[PDB]
């Protein structure tokens, strides 16, 4: 598809809308929200992939990876492009990593247990998150680098932060990782009214007025879902997404499992093409 060549190339991005009225607060620090179909979840484009690469080796996921895994400047240009030098910022991604621990195939009777990489894992969503918000003052930005798109939490994040700032902003940059699900959320004009209802919520919980590492734990933070149409526009981005990932993905498998056996065959070719 050219969209998802266009998308790879150039960067892609959705605004998303301010919402006045916050909804009902229920900060719960341990556990995340479930993926769930109502909110956008789909198995066989954001996770059976996945499920493929995970079965494989980390030595050989690692050597066919070696040359198209590139340092992440993502924030860096878009510190520069912003001409910050302000902002509050976070950074939720793993950096320059693809998976957690090294681990041998599994095997083909075996069905797998837990996610070793970085890409669509809604547990790398943890409630710093919401970091920004402590040491935020008058900052025109709020930048986030989010690790994931997959699952509720991050979805029920970016309301929150649509009622927090009237200018949001769901983009992946060029110079990200198209093998993960990373993504950058840009905000900016802080609504005072909101960030204090916010902030007040957060801070009768933790019952601390600054921000404390035990708290960089999973969470969730409302309870009744989002309007469908919220869903649905994060979705317009999160989709354009997951389809560049998942042909990104098919062309490392193929390449995996090629019947040349080797590093060297049409699929990696392609996929260094489509990467660099």
């Amino acid at each position: 598809m050219d969209e998802i060549v266009k998308n790879i190339r150039e960067g892609t991005h959705v605004l998303l809308p301010f919402y006045e009225t916050l909804p009902e607060l229920n900060l719960s620090l341990g556990k995340s929200p479930l993926p769930s179909l109502e909110y956008g979840a789909n198995y066989f484009l954001q996770i059976s992939r996945v499920n493929d690469l995970n079965r494989m080796p980390t030595d050989m996921l690692k050597l066919f990876t070696h040359d198209i895994m590139l340092p992440e400047s993502d924030l860096d240009k878009v510190y520069e492009i912003l001409k910050i030098n302000d902002a509050v910022v976070a950074d939720l991604s793993a950096r320059n990593k693809l998976f957690k621990r090294e681990r041998d195939a599994i095997k083909s009777n075996n069905h797998l247990t837990e996610n070793n990489l970085y890409i669509s894992d809604y547990k790398m969503l943890t409630f710093d998150v919401f970091r920004p918000l402590f040491d935020f003052v008058n900052e025109k930005y709020c930048i986030i680098k989010l690790p994931t798109l997959f699952g509720r939490g991050v979805i029920d994040t970016m309301r929150i932060y649509c009622s927090l700032f009237k200018n949001v902003r769901l983009l992946k940059c060029v110079s990200d990782s198209w093998l993960k699900d990373s993504a950058i959320m840009v905000a900016s004009d802080v609504y005072k009214k909101n960030l204090d209802l916010f902030m007040s919520h957060v801070k009768s919980v933790t019952k601390s007025s600054s921000w404390k590492d035990v708290n960089t734990v999973q969470f969730s933070i409302l309870n009744d879902p989002v309007d469908t149409e919220f869903i649905n526009k994060f979705l317009e981005f999160s989709n354009r997404v997951y389809e560049a990932l998942y042909y990104v993905h098919s062309l490392l498998y193929s390449s995996m499992t090629s019947d040349s056996k080797s590093i060297e065959n049409k699929h990696q070719r392609r996929l260094v093409k489509l990467l660099l």
